[PDB]
C-alpha cells in the first residue's frame, strides 16, 4: 500500500488479518494489524505510550481512508509455535521460569497503568532469539470489545460477570504456565459451558465458601454438577512444589484471592530465575 509493503500474511488476529510488512520509508519490518469509534482511536492512541521490555511496542495507530491499522514491532516467533516445536522434549524448566517471570513483569507494568489484556493466549505471547518474551495486544479489548479460543478464559468471564479485573490476566497466564510445563492445554474447552465444566472438574465446582458471590453471578446455575477438587500434584506433575504453589495462587476462583502479578514476582519459585537462550528455528 501507500506506506507499506505486505511481506506475508502472518495470520488471523482477534480483530482482523495481521501481516508481516515493511515500511517503505524506513525499511523496518513490523506486524501490521488491520482492524475489522472515535473513542477507540483515543484509547488505543494512549497505548502507544506504553513502553516496557515485556510488552510488544505499538509503533503507530493509522486511521486513513477510513480504515484502522495498528503497527507493532515485529517479533521472531509466537509461544504457540514454540511450544509445538518443543513438544517432543518440552521447553526446559529454566526457560519456562524465565518466560513466566518476564510475562508477570509485563503484566505488573500494564496493570500498574490500569491496562488489562483480557485475552492472553500463546498466540499473542511473542519471543525473540535473545530469550525475551513479550505480550501483544494489551488494552485492545477495552478499546474495542467483541473460531475464538476459550482455553485461557477466567471463570468469572465464563460466568457472565461484566466487570473485568487484572485477575483475568493472571488466570490466563496461569493456564499458559501449566501448558508449558505439561505440554498440553490445561482446560481445552470447545464451548463456553465445556470450558467452564472442564475447570470445575479439575479445581472443583466453586461454591460460596471458596468464592463468595459466585452463586449470584449472571450465568451461574444451581444445577451445575458438583465435582470435587482434584489434587494439584496430578494437574501439572513435573512441576515442583514452588511452581505448584504459585500456579494454585494464579488459579484461585475468586478474582480477589488470585495473586497479583506484582506479588507473584516475589514468589519463591523465582528465587533462582535466569534468562536462558531459546533454540528458535526461524
Ligand atoms: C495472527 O497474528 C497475530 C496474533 C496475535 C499477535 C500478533 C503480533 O503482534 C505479532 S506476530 C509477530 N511475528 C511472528 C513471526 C513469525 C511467526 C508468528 C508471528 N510479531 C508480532 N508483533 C500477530
Amino acid at each position: 500500500m501507500e506506506n507499506f509493503q505486505k511481506v506475508e500474511k502472518i495470520g488471523e488476529g482477534t480483530y482482523g488479518v495481521v501481516y508481516k510488512a515493511r515500511n517503505k520509508l524506513t525499511g523496518e519490518v513490523v506486524a501490521l494489524k488491520k482492524i475489522r469509534p472515535s473513542t477507540a482511536i483515543r484509547e488505543i492512541s494512549l497505548l502507544k505510550e506504553l513502553n516496557h521490555p515485556n510488552i510488544v511496542k505499538l509503533l503507530d495507530v493509522i486511521h486513513t481512508e477510513n480504515k484502522l491499522y495498528l503497527v507493532f514491532e515485529f517479533l521472531h516467533q509466537d509461544l504457540k509455535k514454540f511450544m509445538d516445536a518443543s513438544a517432543l522434549t518440552g521447553i526446559p524448566l529454566p526457560l519456562i521460569k524465565s518466560y513466566l517471570f518476564q510475562l508477570l513483569q509485563g503484566l505488573a507494568f500494564c496493570h500498574s497503568h490500569r491496562v488489562l489484556h483480557r485475552d492472553l493466549k500463546p498466540q499473542n505471547l511473542l519471543i525473540n532469539t535473545e530469550g525475551a518474551i513479550k505480550l501483544a495486544d494489551f488494552g485492545l479489548a477495552r478499546a474495542f470489545g467483541v473460531v475464538v479460543t476459550l482455553w485461557y478464559r477466567a471463570p468469572e468471564i465464563l460466568l457472565g460477570c461484566k466487570y473485568y479485573s487484572t485477575a483475568v490476566d493472571i488466570w490466563s497466564l496461569g493456564c499458559i504456565f501449566a501448558e508449558m510445563v505439561t505440554r498440553r492445554a490445561l482446560f481445552p474447552g470447545d464451548s463456553e459451558i465445556d470450558q467452564l465444566f472442564r475447570i470445575f472438574r479439575t479445581l472443583g465446582t466453586p461454591d460460596e465458601v471458596v468464592w463468595p458471590g459466585v452463586t449470584s453471578m449472571p450465568d451461574y446455575k444451581p444445577s451445575f454438577p458438583k465435582w470435587a477438587r482434584q489434587d494439584f500434584s496430578k494437574v501439572v506433575p513435573p512441576l515442583d512444589e514452588d511452581g505448584r504453589s504459585l500456579l494454585s495462587q494464579m488459579l484461585h476462583y475468586d478474582p480477589n484471592k488470585r495473586i497479583s502479578a506484582k506479588a507473584a514476582l516475589a514468589h519463591p519459585f523465582f528465587q533462582d530465575v535466569t534468562k536462558p537462550v531459546p533454540h528458535l528455528r526461524l
